[PDB]
C-alpha cells in the first residue's frame, strides 16, 4: 500500500493501492 496522507494508517484510497 501507499500512505497518502502519511499518517502511519492504512484508510481510504491507500486500500485500493
Ligand atoms: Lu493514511
Amino acid at each position: 500500500f501507499i500512505d497518502t496522507n502519511n499518517d502511519g494508517w492504512i484508510e481510504g484510497d491507500e486500500l485500493l493501492a
